[PDB]
């Protein structure tokens, strides 16, 4: 047991991987570990899809994982322009100026080649069928074919679609070891539903006036649970920065 | 994807038909774009007609578009009496000396041509029914047959009548791709209803006394919320406007 | 619609029954139109009944209208003895001795036939019940059988009782087209209720010391707020007359 | 009506029980009449007292009224001998000389029998307790078993207590028709509270250097307000007399 | 009989292996005594085998007895790892750094032996397999092999497996006299099964935030039920700490 | 039949061994009569027992009557223990400290011979054994022989063996006019069997929190059912006590 216990302590990994910009979040959480499902909720315009792209952004880009992004609602231009602009730190879809110079400027090409040249980020839409097993089967690309560190499964609302997916999904993470962040629309705890709450390993919500409060609703591996701080959103730059709350 | 971004880029139309008046109000929302419900809401009396009417004069007679006007609760007559004063800068229905010396005058007539002469303003009342399709048979027909570029509903008042039409509207508005706004009153973003706060795009609250303040409660395409700015309503003149509050 | 427009234009009453007493009342609302509900309020004692008397004697006296008066509260003696000193600048209540002189005088009946030796005022007590149809039925005989121009309630203080005849109130007004002055006892606008403040077209409130100042707090059909002047009451006359503030 | 008017003027008693020393006192109120409330009020050792008994003296003395007096605060013989003494223009309180003269001289008795030998005033002590029916039961019976014309309650303090009182005390004097007389201690019209100031008919309140004036802050039947004189308090007799400010 | 009942009174075990951490938890139930079953259960997460771990940690430690665990669900480092931690207050699984450092430091040997050196803690994993006979085959031979005298069945969640387990389970404590406490899955009293609300002696139930409220459902032996008191997690230390709620 | 109604009414009892603790259910049933079976029953731990031995300590102990106790679950030592606790109101069981002081103390001797030192309690055991007529004919000792007023049977749970015993019980209550109580486990009034329902002539159920509440199910000499009271039982003296429920 000895030796059993010794090595079984040396090869456990409790710090996954780090999330960004929220001060604390890493506290309570030790960030996102491999075979484990984050979800991301809260209400429709509160800044999920940004929260989970800059987290993307990051892991792809300094962290050198890489990232697929399977999307259900939108598509990939749409990702990819969200994407280059928070990259260059500037909202490409609120300037039809900024969108027109930058495509004779040339900074578009240098912008896409600099972010998209390299194998890091796979984004795949048209998921738009309500297929379980045809959305698993390209996760499952994605994880083997593509050997993504991370996905990301944008988006959920909250039957046994759900239900069955959320197994499906906690399966597929489990087995693979890879992170599987999926953002759910909540339209608290219970907000959401059974397997959505009980599959999910870690549950993130974003709490907006009625500044972002970033909150820690269930966290197995650690059981911290509670508000990890505050963001605030950057309405220039599109991203979430960490508040001094 | 790179090609697939770029035409992506170069025809995404961001900045919609402007708004007037009230410095800021582009700021916060880059406009009404089509296929997009705007909701304008307030108290009873605090000028929310006046200042849509205000916007639909600017559109159809400045931005030559073709704007179609739906009116619930008055008639076309007393419409068009607050267009041709709001036009002349004058309150027809605050003068009755005005109203008698400009029809033998002349000037009614002079009026009426130089404002509905052309094919640009399209009124319509008669709504009084509680029938939704009635009601949108009646908008499909004001975009397709007379080719609106903006629907303006005025108005409604906080079920299913609410809520089926509000996404019966959004359907309308979202597949045509035409402008409409809709007037609705209100007895902050709750004091509406699911459907009414949830379907529409953009939400811009009139605020008054108790000089108007211009609140934008929700606007889905930039996120950017708060107060735009004020506006200074001209009881002479019956126009909105712009304020150095 | 032209032709529509026109006539409609040229059909339209926007002054109504002109006040009196007080410079700039008559700017900031235009007088009072048949169908709409004045709503005269203020505290205790604070001349709402001299006020609403005194255009009462002007509207059937000088305006030729037929005015009719209903008392919850005084009876019809009193209000009698109201007009009376009022026609006569006299005040009847505070003279022992004008009172005993004037009965043998010969001058009261000489006062009462150049009063309401017409058919111009009609005044109604004992509704001292608490029941409301018992209160429109008169209401409504006054206007078909009596063919009052002006009702005048006094009076009212702030459930349904009020909130259910307020409704009530503004449906016989709008109906019958008599233009009805509800006085209500305020111990601002909230300072009112509901219905109160909703049903009422034009609301007036008058403030003192704590000269009369006149207070336009709502006013539908012009939508023109604020102090429309002041007035300083006749302590020998009863006179509330324009002052010059 | 006019027969039923007339009656109504030949009945009607506008100028009630006349007050004394000060000029000017029965112009802004014509006296005080039965049923009604008079609230005496001001700062503590004012004068508030003094004032009240001598209008009590004269009123029983002169008027050949029939005065209660009801002491909450102090006995009957202090009562008694200020009374007497305000009766025969000496201040038996200050002079220990006096007192002992007067007994022995015989002045007392002959002072004694002079003032009290008759009917007309019912003096009442012992109220010590809190209970207002005890005290209503009493104020009822010098009504009715000693058929007082006027009552004068001595004293009250600024909840229900004084809230519950003021609206019994006000019931007592409407529907008997004796005169009820409140003094009330202030630690302007607001020094008071909601009964005191609303149901009280008429307040007059004493002011005094920092020669007392009396100035009157309500007066319903007359609603005539403001100061209403200047009284000059004479050391050496203890009446308050009519000054030439 | 005296004799008889003499003896049963003097040889009669009432308070078993009493609890820690809960201040109260004792006074309802008075300890854990030989041939009952406990059972402990609550939501996932909640701090079912924290609280066991606890207790178990305390008997084989402080009051000297061999305490058996059987993990049906996680691997025996995984519960050493825990044990080492909780007896070293330090939680190894939430630091990478700690695990690494003890290591090398030769702490965790110096921890490993001052805690499993003696014959006092029996872990026992590899009951994966649903077989009960295998499974109290084994039980059976913690206690009269290695002669446990606390059994802990870690863990079970709610047919005849379960049923009949209990059945089973109760069977083997009754018939040895070891105390066994099972840790099972709720997903008040009846939220369990049968077998699970029969057999089991004392059930003890965990509530938290939707500090750590203890429930006694139920205590055959007392019979005193209701909350014996809360514990407040130590999130640094991993121990449940007793409550000042 | 006059003389034979007369002797018939005068010979008759009515009421018989008054119940104790429970505020009314003598009301609803009048006591207990001889020939007739008591049925006591409700879930297991719910407080059966003490009920019962709560009736029989005051039956032999105020009403001096002989009470035979037949155990088929547990031991005379165990019984004498509960009876000796509850006659001193306090929990032997409870208490090792009690049990031990009471033994040196001397308390226990003094206790044992103040309780049994008569010949009013009867105590049997061993009837572990599932055979009925065994059972009779220790029943018909304990009423013959031993002369008991009052047998308790303790306790039965729910074929023929019940029913046959039930229907052996009942023959034998019957036949001798002894009071026989049996204690029934229910795993309503259907919630039990046949003759269980049948033979028993009243059925008291205890419920509780899913205070005690005291249900009549049934009652054939009175035919009053429903629910007779509360109890509330003192988890310090072990008694069950009148409730103001
Ligand atoms: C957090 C935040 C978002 N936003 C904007 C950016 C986007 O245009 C919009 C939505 O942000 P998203 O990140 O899309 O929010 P969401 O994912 O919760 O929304 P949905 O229900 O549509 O999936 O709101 C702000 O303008 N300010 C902010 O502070
Ligand atoms: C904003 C404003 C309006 N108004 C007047 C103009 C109109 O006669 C009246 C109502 O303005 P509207 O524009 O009709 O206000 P609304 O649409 O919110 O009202 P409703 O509930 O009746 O649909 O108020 C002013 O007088 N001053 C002002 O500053
Ligand atoms: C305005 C005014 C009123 N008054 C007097 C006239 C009346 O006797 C008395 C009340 O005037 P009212 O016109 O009766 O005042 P009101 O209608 O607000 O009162 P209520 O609550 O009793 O219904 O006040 C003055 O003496 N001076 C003034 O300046
Ligand atoms: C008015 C006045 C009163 N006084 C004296 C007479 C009395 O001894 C004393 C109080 O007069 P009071 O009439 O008792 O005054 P009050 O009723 O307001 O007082 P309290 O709070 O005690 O009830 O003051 C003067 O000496 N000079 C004056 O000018
Ligand atoms: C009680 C408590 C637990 N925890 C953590 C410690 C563990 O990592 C995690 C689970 O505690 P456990 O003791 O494992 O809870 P459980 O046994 O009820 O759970 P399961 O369904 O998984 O068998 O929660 C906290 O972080 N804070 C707390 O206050
Ligand atoms: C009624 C009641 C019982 N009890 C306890 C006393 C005993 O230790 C235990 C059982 O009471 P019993 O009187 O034995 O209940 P029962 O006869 O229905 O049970 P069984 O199925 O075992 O035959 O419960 C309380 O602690 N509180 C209570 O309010």
């Amino acid at each position: 047991m000895r030796e059993r216990i010794r090595e079984h302590l040396s090869s456990e990994e409790s710090v996954g991987l780090l999330f960004s910009g929220c001060t604390g979040i890493n506290d309570k959480t030790l960030g996102a570990r491999g075979g484990e499902v984050i979800m991301v909720t809260s209400g429709s315009g509160m800044g999920k899809s940004t929260f989970v792209r800059q987290q993307a952004l990051q892991w792809g880009t300094a962290m050198g994982k890489k990232v697929g992004l399977a999307m259900l609602e939108e598509s990939v231009e749409e990702t990819a322009e969200d994407l280059i602009g928070l990259h260059n730190r500037v909202r490409l879809r609120q300037s039809d100026s900024l969108k027109r110079e930058i495509i004779e400027n040339g900074k578009f090409d240098q912008w896409f080649d600099e972010l998209f040249g390299n194998d890091t980020f796979h984004l795949y839409d048209s998921f738009a069928e309500a297929e379980t097993d045809r959305l698993l089967a390209k996760l499952a690309y994605m994880r083997s074919g593509l050997g993504c560190d991370v996905i990301i499964l944008d988006h959920i609302s909250i039957r046994k679609m759900i239900d069955n997916l959320m197994t499906k999904l906690k399966g597929f993470a489990k087995s693979t070891g890879v992170v599987l962040v999926v953002i759910c629309h909540l339209k608290t705890d219970l907000r959401g539903s059974g397997a959505l709450r009980q599959l999910s390993d870690t549950i993130i919500a974003l709490e907006r006036n009625q500044l972002v409060l970033v909150r820690i609703l269930k966290c197995r591996f650690t059981g911290d649970t509670g508000i990890a701080g505050y963001m605030e959103y950057n309405k220039e730059t599109g991203w979430l920065e960490p508040s001094s709350y």
